[PDB]
């Protein structure tokens, strides 16, 4: 869920996950476009995952599940379930994309009309 997002992006990367809730055409709620860099291309990775772990049957928004920060790296587990597998997974590669990334200041809060209404495929 949510409060294991915030901390796996934590865990990993070197800034407040409150940097990525409204950032270019696809960080935050919904997303549509071309994204408008590497940040904004991991959240397009990130929300076909989390389209993936609801397809299957999962609720990748609310589940709870367990895992480790060592050296500021993800390790998912125990998983009681395919679930909880896929959404740590989910989370772990949205951290590991973020993490190598520069940011940039510009596209925070960045106008959803300059989003092209197509997107790029999943
Ligand atoms: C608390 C956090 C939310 C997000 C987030 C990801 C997305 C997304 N994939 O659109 N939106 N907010 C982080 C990277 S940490
Ligand atoms: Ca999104």
């Amino acid at each position: 869920g949510i409060l294991e997002l915030a901390g796996t992006v934590g865990c990993v990367g070197p800034r407040t996950p409150i940097a990525y809730m409204k950032y270019g055409c696809f960080c935050g709620l919904g997303g549509h476009g071309q994204p408008r860099d590497a940040i904004d291309w991991c959240c397009h990775g990130h929300d076909c995952c989390y389209t993936r772990a609801e397809e299957a049957g999962c609720s990748p928004k609310t589940e709870r599940y367990s895992w480790q920060c060592v050296n500021q790296s993800v390790l998912c587990g125990p998983a009681e379930n395919k679930c909880q597998e896929l959404l740590c997974k989910c989370d772990q590669e949205i951290a590991n994309c973020l993490a190598q990334t520069e940011y940039n200041l510009k596209y925070l809060f960045y106008p959803q009309f300059l989003c092209e209404p197509d997107s790029p495929k999943c």
